[PDB]
């Protein structure tokens, strides 16, 4: 029982895909250096702690995808299978039955140098509400002002305003 209000899922046709997606070269430790999202709220209290995803590829040419996040003094690991979509750089949740209420879960990679930074695309329909965000990825904690403002341009650009994006606070507990 809820009522919800979300800011709708764009388009993918206004999601691009990275051309020619290497598969083997996006693999190893990413930090989230840029989250936006039709439920990603800035917040002043408890600012954001950046985390770190870590890609890979396995002997199927499926991901298996970690997240370390340091939570309540601890590290809390998530461990869940990115599996090849329709084409490179597309890909859908595995054992989508496994997460109850999950009927959909989509990601994109929109752009990446592979060796400094990427932008993800995800779209996950739960208790048939949509929710999308954009991941900024960057194989350092830090990135360039061109970087955030290219990652802002994007994510603005699929109808999220200023407060729907966050920086997450670098630190050093687990994501090293
Ligand atoms: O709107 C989205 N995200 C921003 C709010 C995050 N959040 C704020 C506290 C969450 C803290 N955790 C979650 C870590 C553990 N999670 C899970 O065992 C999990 C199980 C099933 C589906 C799923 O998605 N997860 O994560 C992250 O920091 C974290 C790290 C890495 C990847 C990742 O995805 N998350 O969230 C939410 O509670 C939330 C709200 C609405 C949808 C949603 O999926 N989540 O997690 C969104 C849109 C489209 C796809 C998608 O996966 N997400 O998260
Ligand atoms: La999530």
């Amino acid at each position: 029982d809820s009522t919800s209000d979300l800011i709708p899922a764009p388009p993918l046709s206004k999601v691009p895909l990275q051309q020619n997606f290497q598969d083997n070269q996006f693999q190893g430790k990413w930090y989230v250096v840029g989250l936006a999202g039709n439920a990603i709220l800035r917040e002043d209290k408890d600012p954001q702690k950046m985390y770190a995803t870590i890609y890979e590829l396995k002997e199927d040419k499926s991901y298996n995808v970690t997240s370390v996040l340091f939570r309540k003094k601890k590290c809390d690991y998530w461990i869940r299978t990115f599996v090849p979509g329709s084409q490179p750089g597309e890909f859908t949740l595995g054992n989508i039955k496994s997460y109850p209420g999950l009927t959909s879960y989509l990601v994109r990679v929109v752009s990446t140098n592979y060796n400094q930074h990427a932008m993800v695309f995800f779209k996950k329909v739960s208790q048939n509400r949509e929710y999308f965000k954009i991941t900024l990825y960057g194989r350092t904690k830090e990135l360039t002002s061109e970087l955030k403002e290219n990652f802002i341009r994007f994510s603005k650009s699929l109808g999220l305003p200023e407060n729907h994006i966050v920086f997450p606070v670098p630190i050093d507990q687990c994501i090293d």
